[PDB]
């Protein structure tokens, strides 16, 4: 139910429900049959199949307790830290305690104990996160399975086949360029079906191709579609066309940080701002961290806004995944942003994103970068000199709080930097120069931005061909390119195509049932088409 704009001038298409008509429920034997039966993907991950898997617990009073526990917990996460006492102990009371109607026996009483004694205590905000994990540990068994016999997981097969169809020529209609550079440019483009604005980053084959940029092309592509956070970038599609790939993309076109630090013409802005961006940014980088995933790339242009003032990472192309329990070697970045580990050529971790975050803090404030000035002329060997040897300076436009964060994520040394502790994310959230920010709210976008930006818009008359084509492949012997085309052009992602149809109301407009007897006909196995 939620929208907002690329500038969306035409809305869903008027044969909208033709296009995403369901499957009859035989068509999707083959998805029956193939499809891995694993409830925190099928229940839980996936935005449809968490919808249908409640609308089957709602059909259960016995399971429904369940459902309300889990919302309940929600609310609590998002509530005043000062109040969350009384959220706790009137979830203990509801909940957790055998005497009332809405009791879950599931949790162990064990569990319970340890929880009231922690509401004792200093309340946290993830006082019940191992209750909730108990709660699925109970729903993941039977419920589950006699979800996977119901008329529920049934339309999920239909939905999940609609999700599955491919990417044609006729899928998305072309809109004004929103950007030029790197391997392309971007143009913003909307899905006719559902009407949702997306951003198409188009990508030149033979510029790829030139440059050797098909691993990093695929690599970020990869990520993209692995992180699913409100403050990265998300990735709904990818597809080929005769020249080009094409990532459809968040459309972010508030403007990029760099040209809102430098838009003032007094460069840097108010420190409420900084603190807010600095908050999303974090969050960010918590997503990406959580798939042990190092960005390495942070730097003003790598931060979009939306026309509602909130911010995405962008750009995941330098990212890596690092394999659980090791350490990653290269020397990779933009000169200015990079951290002295990753400068010295040493074994590093997460570390770099933290000091990349204190770079992106210093310039938001400062309006300049901490080791050079916008106007300069330097050798990168020189700032490379000044980021290993040389400490930061701090003007008046620095209150002590963002001197003092921005001198901790600066350290030089990673194993003694801000955030890069046993505490990871937490010691960085916890920090005075956040100490008026509540990250939970900021997470749910309960927080309204301090600063709404003028939609950004851009002179291009050229409109590069977007329109999905499958290239016959094999044409040489050496056919890598094709592969790599093969690899890429993966068609829809499957959980921001579930939110796109959520967002967009196909969902709940489309997914009815019959009236009390209740098998629609695309559901009755005695009418088959
Ligand atoms: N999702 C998006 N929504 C809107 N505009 C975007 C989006 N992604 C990128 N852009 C803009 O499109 C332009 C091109 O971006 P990009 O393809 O990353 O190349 P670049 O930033 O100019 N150079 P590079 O350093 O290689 O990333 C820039 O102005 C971006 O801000
Ligand atoms: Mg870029």
């Amino acid at each position: 139910a939620r929208e907002g704009g690329g500038g969306k001038r035409k809305g869903k298409s008027k044969k909208w429900k033709e296009i995403l008509k369901f499957p009859h429920i035989s068509q999707c034997e083959d998805l029956r049959r193939t499809i891995d039966r694993d409830y925190c993907s099928l229940c839980d991950k996936q935005p449809i199949g968490r919808l249908l898997f409640r609308q089957f617990c709602e059909t259960r009073p016995g399971l429904e307790c369940y459902i309300q526990f889990l919302d309940s917990v929600a609310e609590y996460e998002v509530t005043p830290d000062e109040k969350l006492g009384e959220k706790g102990k009137k979830i203990m009371t509801k909940y957790l305690t055998p005497k009332s109607p809405v009791f879950i026996a599931q949790v162990g009483q064990d569990l319970v104990s340890q929880t009231e004694e922690k509401l004792l205590q200093k309340p946290c905000k993830e006082l019940f996160s191992a209750c909730a994990q108990s709660v699925h540990e109970y729903l993941r068994g039977e419920p589950f399975h006699e979800y996977l016999d119901s008329m529920f997981f049934d339309r999920f097969l239909q939905w999940k086949w609609l999700e599955r169809q491919p990417v044609t020529k006729n899928t998305f209609r072309q809109y004004r360029v929103l950007g030029k550079g790197g391997f392309g440019e971007v143009c913003a483009c909307q899905v006719r079906a559902t009407g949702k604005m997306y951003a198409c980053k188009r990508l030149e084959k033979k510029r790829i191709k030139k440059r050797k940029g098909e691993s990093m092309a695929l690599n970020e592509k990869q990520i993209l579609e692995k992180v699913n956070s409100q403050f990265v970038v998300n990735l709904a599609y990818a597809y080929e066309t005769k020249d080009a790939l094409c990532l459809v993309l968040t459309i972010m076109n508030g403007g990029d940080l760099k040209f809102h630090i430098y838009n003032m013409g007094n460069p840097g802005f108010e420190e409420e701002r900084a603190l807010f961006y600095a908050a999303e940014i974090l969050c960010g980088l918590e997503d990406l961290h959580h798939e042990n995933t190092v960005y390495r790339d942070l730097k003003p242009e790598n931060i979009l806004l939306d026309d509602y003032g909130h911010i995405r990472i962008s750009d995941l192309g330098l990212a890596v995944k690092i394999p659980e329990g090791d350490l990653i070697r290269g020397r990779v970045g933009t000169v200015g942003y990079m951290a002295p580990e990753v400068l010295n050529n040493q074994r590093y971790g997460l570390s770099p994103d933290y000091w990349g975050l204190g770079c992106l803090i210093y310039e938001m404030i400062e309006g300049q970068s901490p080791f050079r000035g916008r106007k300069e002329k330097v050798k990168r060997e020189e700032v490379d000199r000044r980021v290993l040897e040389t400490e930061e300076v701090y003007s008046h436009k620095f209150s002590e709080e963002a001197k003092s964060i921005c001198k901790m994520l600066l350290t030089k040394d990673a194993k003694q930097r801000l955030g890069c502790q046993e505490e990871e994310a937490a010691e960085v959230k916890r920090h005075p120069f956040f100490r008026n920010m509540n990250f939970k709210r900021l997470e749910a976008g309960m927080l309204d931005p301090p600063f709404v930006p003028d939609p950004r818009a851009v002179y291009c008359k050229d409109v590069l061909d977007i329109e999905q084509f499958s290239t016959v492949k094999g044409v040489n012997l050496d056919h890598t390119d094709d592969d790599f085309y093969s690899k890429f052009s993966t068609g829809s992602v499957s959980i921001p195509w579930q939110n796109e149809m959520i967002e967009t109301e196909c969902f709940k407009e489309l997914n009815v049932f019959g009236p009390n007897g209740t098998l629609p006909p695309d559901l009755n196995r005695n009418h088959p088409p």
